[PDB]
């Protein structure tokens, strides 16, 4: 909501409350998304200030508050800042921001990250360029300097983040993306590469000094229809766990595909169908193994721009024999959302 | 404060800062409420959107920020989300919300939870139906489908929350409440029952597979007067500790009474008197033992709807011999509050 | 931003997003400010309500959200409430607030805490009267009861805070400050003294039962110029670490000086030069040793009241032989800030 607009500065305070539950058999330990209460809230602000006719400054901060914790010792489980960045945008020259922000490969992966609750499986947080990540400098360009309608490109530098776990760490790297959109159609490519830290190199799973991620997308978003596909591959980038040996690391190689189809009826119903598969290769001790493999059926009803509910069912196709011990059971999410 | 109201959606951003101190003898270790700085702040939003003439959607999120922690290693002690839920309300049919919300037995216990700082002793957080708790689905009905002025009822399902401590866990359960209010008078009953988790069943204190809580209330709230009483009992629900053996569990049985009387002078003074007693029975190794036993005198002055101060004194009647090692000393709280 | 103003109550919701990076050689382990992403955000509210013609009530809460953490296990590192207090102000009689607030010796140290990113080295958090601290009661007086233009004084009681570390603890104490400002000139003195806790007395570094801090300031702030100096000394108050022995405590004695000079050009550039030196004496096993010793050059450009960027370079003069193992390398910070 726009809670302040004066002197060329406008501020957006936003947020939501999501009542959310997952249903899966038994513990949910052997399932796609687990089991139980998953309620949470969000709070964020995004600001935009007019410095002059050609120059705008902006910033944004976004936080996640889990609402499925006690008020006791686990009160903080899963809380975090999601975004925190400030930047400048000039004319048709381009924009630059720094902070915690989306890695550039998400420019492609965004095409399919459209499911009510699940999906966007390969867009991992703190995983180089595929998702939200800290210390990223990003240059963006709209309509090629104002010369080409619908053509955008982006260049991003990722600072080194040496953390106490290999999962959330990374070395220095560079990536970029390019996209063209014309009258309903969208196409996008993105690539990123970066050094791995010594801690990542010390993990049992994943072998190499460099990490690489890329992905391409096609979409059609005209009127009430939404169709999109993504394809991508990664080297030493995708985080994995062997539940049998309690071993952790990254996948030497992955190949992923994501498809989504949805339709928005004017009366508020938005049915959804999707497919996602992420395969890993050359995993030490395992070889080839599916990481994600499922169909999705679901729907969201929008009462309005502020209220909605949704069901999201995961027809999980990972088999009970999966060599990594990836969960084989289905998961369904039901939720009710208030946002401003 | 209503910081946004447009297009049928209104948003309330609220919060307060409370400068608060407790005074009790010595360490305060042997006292009712402890000793020292107890300053804190709150932040929350509650939203309400008009979907149509008969349908409203709504959500709310509420957080506690302790202000008596250092900026160091204890920076987070006692911080938590208090409420996080969204729901729909239709005509006279009723309302439904899901998320972290008040257990239905609080519909009764609310009558006496009216003291400036203390009181509401049996309304434990994450304790089934008596207080705030996660994963609760709640149906509410006002004026019996629009047919009976002042008659309300509520039905609530509590999802299982299997946490890492028995204190904050619970199994599946169902509860409800009914209340009738007419011209100053209020009466209310509520009951709740639920399964206990294996972790709760493994604790030294408390024996049984089921937990049960109920309570009834009477109140008079006309003009400047406020009088209210609560009575209630619980089985395997009330959390307790034996300080001698450092043993923890739940009370097999409790019987509780809460009384409050207050008067609001037009010039802003609101004097308060209260009595609270919570007895436990069949406690392993102990038998019968008082958990809470005190009189309360205190007062709040309201400078206005935004500013107030208060003193709250606890005449603690727990004896120095208390078999559980419950604190025997008095406690007084003094506070100054800014809220919006 | 003033997001609500009605019925004599005005509320300020403010905050910022700061994209921030530090550059220092190698690990940055041997440097002044370290190395890497240092992005963060702030959120706070400050409220002011008219109780009557002579009486205003007020409160404020301020929180720090680090934006250089993963969304994983370190998600919370460095997050905290900075301020949380409420108070009343009456006529020319004075104001009183309680909560987490600035220690009174900061009334002096504020003169030089003016650098873009660094500086204000001796204003430690949770360090008695020099910085933000919990459970402080503060009386302030403006213009000597309305009798003396520019003369202010303050008296502050510090409640005991017995925490789990000696660093963030303190005993009871009292301090005050006095300041006089006339047409660009400012002068200020402040003193504070307090008991030390048993935990502080048990630390290897620092010997004594009492802690003491004082400081004086002179400044000139007319037009576009800013000049200020501070001098101060402390006993058993300044927190220190011996990196060689991994020993911790407080400095028996410190003597500190802080100088700053800045100029604000009308077109938005604000160049900055500074000097800071903090020496410790009678440190067990060491004797005399510099804690801080550097020159600062830097600048901030203000695009407007909402947008800015800055570079801050620390010419670190601590030598590589420093007996405490204080970092000897330089550090430069670059940042881009959006605030409302
Ligand atoms: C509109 C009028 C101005 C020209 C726009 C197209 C430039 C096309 C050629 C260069 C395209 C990017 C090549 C790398
Ligand atoms: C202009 C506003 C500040 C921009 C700071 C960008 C830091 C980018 C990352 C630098 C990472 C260095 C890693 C060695
Ligand atoms: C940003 C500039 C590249 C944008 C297109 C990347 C396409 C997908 C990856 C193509 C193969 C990369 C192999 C290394
Ligand atoms: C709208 C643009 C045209 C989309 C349909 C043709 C390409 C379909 C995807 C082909 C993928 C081939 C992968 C080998
Ligand atoms: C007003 C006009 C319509 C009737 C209202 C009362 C219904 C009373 C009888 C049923 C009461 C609940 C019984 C269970
Ligand atoms: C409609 C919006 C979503 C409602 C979800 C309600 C979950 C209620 C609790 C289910 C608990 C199951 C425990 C086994
Ligand atoms: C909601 C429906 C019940 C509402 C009234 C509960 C009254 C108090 C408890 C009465 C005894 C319950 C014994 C089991
Ligand atoms: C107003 C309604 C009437 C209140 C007074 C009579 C009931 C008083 C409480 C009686 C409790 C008896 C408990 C056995
Ligand atoms: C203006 C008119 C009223 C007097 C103001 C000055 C009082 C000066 C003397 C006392 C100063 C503080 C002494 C301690
Ligand atoms: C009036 C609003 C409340 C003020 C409370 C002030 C507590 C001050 C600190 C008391 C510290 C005692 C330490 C023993
Ligand atoms: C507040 C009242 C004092 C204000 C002035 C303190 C000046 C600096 C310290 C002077 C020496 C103090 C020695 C003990
Ligand atoms: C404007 C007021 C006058 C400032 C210049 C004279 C005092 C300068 C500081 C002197 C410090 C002496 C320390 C011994």
């Amino acid at each position: 909501a726009e809670i302040y607009n004066k002197d060329g500065n406008k501020v957006d305070l936003y947020g939501k409350a999501v009542g959310l539950h997952y249903f899966s058999k038994g513990n949910g330990e052997n399932s796609y998304g687990g089991n139980g209460d998953m309620t949470y809230a969000r709070l964020g602000f995004k600001g935009e200030t007019q410095i002059n006719s050609d120059l705008t400054g902006y910033g944004q901060w976004e936080y996640n508050f889990q609402g499925n914790n006690s008020e006791g010792a686990d009160a903080q489980t899963g809380n975090k800042t999601r975004l925190a960045f400030a930047g400048l945008k000039y004319a048709d020259v381009g924009s630059f921001d720094y902070g915690r922000n989306y890695g550039v490969v998400y420019d492609a992966l965004g095409y399919t990250d459209m499911l009510p609750e699940f999906g966007g499986d390969t867009a991992y947080s703190d995983d180089f360029f595929v998702g939200r990540v800290g210390g990223v400098a990003t240059y963006r360009n709209s309509n090629f300097f104002g010369l080409v309608d619908g053509l955008n490109f982006a260049v991003q530098y990722l600072g080194k983040n040496e953390r106490d776990t290999a999962r959330r760490s990374n070395g220095d790297g560079v990536g970029g993306s390019i996209s063209y959109e014309y009258e309903g159609f969208g196409i996008v490519g993105a690539y990123g590469a970066a050094d791995r830290t010594n801690l990542q190199e010390a993990q049992p799973l994943g072998n190499g000094k460099k990490a690489e991620q890329w992905a391409t997308g096609l979409k059609y978003d005209a009127n009430n229809i939404y169709l999109a596909a993504n394809y991508g591959e990664t080297r030493n980038a995708t985080p994995i766990t062997n539940k049998f040996t309690n071993t952790s690391g990254f996948a030497n190689k992955t190949q992923d595909v994501l498809l989504v189809a949805q339709y928005q009826f004017d009366f508020g119903l938005r049915p959804s169908i999707a497919y996602t598969k992420s395969k890993a290769k050359d995993v030490e001790g395992i070889g080839d193994v599916d990481l994600v493999n499922y169909f999705e059926v679901g729907a969201t009803y929008y009462f309005n721009k502020n209220m909605s509910t949704y069901v999201d069912y995961i027809i999980n196709q990972i088999d009970s024999d999966n060599k990594l011990g990836v969960g084989s059971d289905d998961t369904v999410a039901v939720g009710i959302v208030y946002q401003f």
